[PDB]
């Protein structure tokens, strides 16, 4: 049973920032960290870190406020996923990104109690290393082409080119220059509009580039706009920002609106829901990423554990903010991308050993 | 231009509570108040008050947290609706219920500057008084039928019966008993499932009651569930909780998914978006309410002003929390439901005079590029 | 790691048989049992038992033949769900009902290794006891109404009336008589057509009985037939036999073809897929059962463990063959329906202790890269 | 009336194997042979041979087990197609591939009794020779191009290129190299994904190759995925693996989901159902093949007889495993591909004379 | 090989006529008979007989004209179904009702050559006797109810009530009176609108009679009209006149437009196409009849042979003109309805022996590449 919950926040400056996105650039991020303490004194860590306040319907102050409400009613709840989510949903409607942090912490605590990695609790890892993909922030076409080649040479299996908040002509220039730089290396390519394109411009982006094998990731602002362009674009379409619940995913998958997903653990509400999402995609043969918005070692561990349980043929990559984060929470064991790939942790829980005072005194504590 | 913004919270205990909802009951509510101060010293007031944390994706602590972000980036902005919303959207994605409070305050400030009521700024009132509807919490069928007749007798033109969080047969019993009590009085009837029914049970509710003239208000948990039952229910269907943006409303109206709406000002993001919603419903001949989740005189004034601008034949009623709120913010001018109807305010702005210290010291304030946690 | 796999078959005569189904009656059943032995000597048990050879695309000889293929390729594999299913799918396409038995055994082994009940591995039980439903075989209308009241009186929360293989007017007579016997008791009612009705007759069944609150469970023979009647029937529609994979379930739920499911663990391919199914139904607010075709304590334990993890408002009941099965495999711990409900096991794994020789010598065994026909 | 049923199995090593398919490669196949004996002592032969256990929901041990159940309840049934299927369906739900073998045997027995070829019983042959198509197993792009030209020169009217279980880039390379080798010869081309492609990759396959006139055969894993790509691919789409019943075919044909079919006799449940399938396709002007999964002379004869009754303009070819099978069951008369074409048998029944002991003693016999 | 083809016409006055149809009444009918003679002297007989010139796109003079074209191009062709239809389609587009007669004759010849009944060539009879249905012409409601009971008492398993060419209220009166007379007897009921109803009136017919278990057979004039009413009628809908080819049937079955068919052998183009139709309906679990427009023993034998091959639960009945036909072509073996059922013939071919001069001298004959108008 959960005995105590502590909340903290921590600044994560963007190494070589800003990191530039159609829906809003970021210079520094404020992560929200949860520590759950069981009646036996063992602890589990969780984390949620929105990519600033305009990427999605989520912000650092919102995480903390929601987590205060959740934490205030969670003492005595069983530290297992279904009992946890049952209690959380009785306390607060929605706020998946906040609930995610407590879900992560429960999986950490559960794995530590049973002496198994989180990937075991999620059904069993299929691999001991996972692929990643690199995200090029919005930048000059020439710089994107340069960095694309560089990251291919580092060993990334896939590259995501962020686009938008500028004329579509320049986005098309950027994707052509990137493709010219990396064609024949076999690296996979995603064009991410981050909700930034009118249907007018998304139609043009696809029409002009039949022989560039990108997938279009969330080109347009709404689910309905994805529906508008779907029958008129011969390139694959992925959902990202619109995938705000398992219910909405089921609507998209069942109607074959999309060919795949960028999926964030916090958006969907934690590992409990991410594992259902994984199983949905496996049933439907839909590729997907295993990401979160941002974060340090705790988020990185959560993504890596779930990524390890995905059929490699469907796993498009686990993106991590790690390259943009200066300091590990666990200096020796924190997950890191090496050669464009990530080693799966094999110790109990998330595989982290973080000093209970790593983040200073709690901002809030319940029980 | 906005010179300063102050945020407050205030407790509103429910008069004769609790107020019982299928998605979660409420005993007492924390409202979040905004005061905007113009460079010239004039003030405008706004308010947002979720009905606890489980009724919608909204809570009092979330209102405050979002308003801190918004307030921190608003000094210097023009107190006009479109400039305001452009700025707010650049500072924070979504959180309509928080943005609503600043929108209301801006409309108050703007009306006071020009010397006209908010209803004028919204295009002009079509009436000096508006209809309301009474919402029966979930309660025993027999208690429901009694209270239904009582409220019809008070003069309410419409009754909403809250249902759910119990077997469907009890909901059907309750709607039948209510109908038996009020049939022949001409009172309009809504059956509010509060997102609480499976499609199984929504189908049964309609199927068993062809001769009871309810509309089914948000019977099921999702937009997709509304789509499922729509072709299979011969009773009118209204959207409420799922109407989370103008975009989503346009998707529903354009596809004729629904025959009307329960609409809350906070959910849609303030009066600027409510006025667009009104115009969309007028174009589509779709009836709607003009409500909010909860609140005192500031929210009630906002709802009444927009309600006054709706063609009465399409205005299903402005529901107010006022009967459940113990104290007015403005004892002279605060809106009250009288005989099931509401008199439209005629002063400048929202038509309220509220002491600048009515809610105590601020919790938070922003002036220029600085902010202060008090 | 899996060291050895043994296969057995065992006869289960129907207590007071036959058990009468529209797609084919059953007098006695041959169950197929799997025992997995870990390198450390711990054992896990699984089971699959078709209701004869005509109820589904499944039969006892087919279970054994498929398990021989699967078992022959499984030594050395990790006894974890995802590794197991990846391996099984590489050895044999489809045959979910066979794969289910190995899935169950793996969950038993895994729970025993970690010292926790299967319901914990499935995310955590939400309850210490689960509801059940009673299934009335096809029988005279008058016998049906009598037995319906009898089973309501025992405490069952739900009754399934099997129908078909006779004129539709007799099915309608039977559902009306049953309803007249139990109406007012609050017991839920399902009308199971067992794939046996033409669309002609399904339309009539619903059309004639608007005030009888049944759900129609798999009235017709195909997915396409469900699609045909869906827009024309105002009663809820549930899928059963057509739910042959998670993919197909997603097609049905996503298009709102159905309002719920009868689901069998063997049909969907084991607990790993049942847990996904549960999560899909939770996301879509779709009620479902947690059943299997037939079986003894191993199947019954599997169903009860998954059932314990479902929100009670969406769990239509865990049907067990247990009342029709003469003998327990584990006399101490084998699950029994008591007062129409089932106590959730709390021991490690499935919560069973079954003698390694309970089913006699193996018919087949695999260890490493060798197999043996006994 | 049927007096006795005997079951046998027989090994068929793949000549120059393995034979390589996206859904699973095969090195040797185990066929299941049925002999029905009438009350007058005359016999009919049937056969079913899954292409290993992961191609479809079918396997050699499953055939035998199902056939045991069927055989155990078939004594006394009339040896005519509708009475047979009526009895079989009363004994066992589904298992079309098993039922197929008994159906074939009944057509053989029926033709022998009446002294007419099976093609007469199926409505009358329209031709005395039929076209075939050759199936290139998954192989290197260069090797495929080489073998494609070779098989065109042998006289095949159509070539099927098996693809998948590798990056789509290589599949596209393979089809372009094949097309470069055979363009202008007029040979028809099919690209068979064998369920191996995500919708992402099937969209790309078509988009990149508008001027290569392939049909895409079962590119994706499910019926729903075929539905997803149909409005977004300007190449013709054929169903193969998803055509598991006449009911499902009717859904696909009636909704114009597909432009044609790869159809296997065993999948659809025998010649009785294949002849209905033929008539459906004729009504809808949909081309189709006349195939089975694998097998020796008995299967080959069944395919050839039904193929002979198809309007040549709609008959895409009868594929036979015969080139991969070392030994005929009937050395003198077993059907064989010659010059890419197959001579239609003209004797009674299937046109086979097989020693009653050709396969050794029965594994099982009923009555 | 076909050596010679002879064509005849013969008058069939309606016994106790006229026979009244919404699309046009009939007093007497001209049948068109084909005799095919094989190179070896064996003969096969076929027949086609429209119900006058306004019931369908077909008439006796058109049958003869089309048969002259077909016959002129058929000498030397193999008397097997697929070779025949390939040849016929190369000579003349459409005219199924004419082609049917040659198809029937070929099946007769083929059966006689092999020494087996036509039902064997069609895959094997599943029964030694088949059900029939009686068709009540349009008549006063009271006369309809009387005759309905009379025919139920004779043993008919199903009754078709012809309707239309009068106000819909009279049709509704008639179906209600009929139902009141036969309800409780278990007799199946079809309401045949004969293409005669506007969608307005079809909607009313169904709407007013939810508790009368008719199927609506071809209520409206077009395929599009069936599509219009389908989503708005809770009674089963059957296609008849619109089922003009296998292609069109596949369009209807595949889209679940209908729940069954009235099917005529001549309309679909003969037994080869009827057998395909049967197999399509079996795959889709769609009930159907096995009828033809009119005719004597040759048509009746054809219908009975195909009917014998249909699963009895899907065979709604083989309607025959036989009760309205004064004279048999074969007095010994001609099929007769007895107790509402028909005994399946068991001789070779159609099971008929008809004198080669039964219909007088030929009107037309073809041998080799020559033809003769007599
Ligand atoms: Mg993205
Ligand atoms: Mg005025
Ligand atoms: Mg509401
Ligand atoms: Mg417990
Ligand atoms: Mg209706
Ligand atoms: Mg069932
Ligand atoms: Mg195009
Ligand atoms: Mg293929
Ligand atoms: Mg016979
Ligand atoms: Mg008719």
């Amino acid at each position: 049973k959960i005995a105590e919950i502590q909340l903290f926040q921590h600044d994560l400056p963007v190494v070589n920032g800003p990191y530039r996105i159609a829906s809003g650039d970021v210079w520094s991020l404020t992560t929200t960290i949860v520590k759950i303490i069981a009646e036996d004194g063992t602890i589990g860590w969780g984390e949620t870190c929105p990519v600033g306040p305009t990427y999605a319907e989520a912000h650092a102050g919102g995480a903390l406020a929601a987590l205060e409400v959740l934490a205030s009613g969670l003492a005595g709840a069983e530290a297992l996923p279904l009992p946890l989510h049952t209690r959380m949903d009785s306390l607060l409607c929605g706020h998946n990104y906040a609930k995610s942090a407590l879900d992560i912490a429960v999986h950490d605590l559960w794995g530590k109690r049973l002496g198994v990695p989180v990937h075991e609790l999620l059904g069993g890892a299929l691999t001991d290393s996972v692929s990643s993909y690199y995200s090029l922030g919005v930048m000059e076409p020439d710089e994107a082409a340069r960095q694309a080649l560089e990251k291919q040479r580092e060993g990334y299996s896939r590259l995501q080119v962020k686009l938008g908040a500028r004329p579509i002509e320049i986005d098309i220039e950027a994707i052509r220059k990137v493709w010219e730089a990396v064609r024949g290396t076999g690296i996979a390519l995603a064009a991410d509009g981050n909700r930034g394109w009118t249907t007018r411009d998304a139609l043009r982006f696809s029409r002009e580039c039949p022989d560039i094998p990108f997938v279009m990731e969330q080109p347009c602002n709404s689910f309905e706009d994805l529906e508008a362009i779907r029958p008129l674009c011969h390139h694959a379409l992925y959902m990202d920002e619109d995938g705000t619940s398992l219910n909405t995913v089921i609507t998209a998958a069942a109607t074959s609106l999309v060919d795949g997903f960028g999926m964030k653990v916090s958006r969907i509400g934690g590992l409990q829901h991410m594992r259902a999402f994984r199983d949905f995609c496996a049933a439907r043969n839909l590729p997907h990423t295993c990401d979160d918005a941002w974060g340090g070692d705790i988020v990185s561990a959560a993504c890596t554990h779930i990524a390890s349980t995905v059929l490699p043929r469907l796993m498009e990559g686990a993106w991590l903010a790690q390259p943009y984060v200066a300091e590990h929470y666990d200096a020796e064991n924190g997950v890191r991308i090496e050669g464009g790939r990530i080693r799966v942790p094999q110790g109990p829980g998330l595989g982290l050993t973080i000093d209970p005072e790593r983040f200073g005194p709690p901002l809030f504590s319940a029980e």
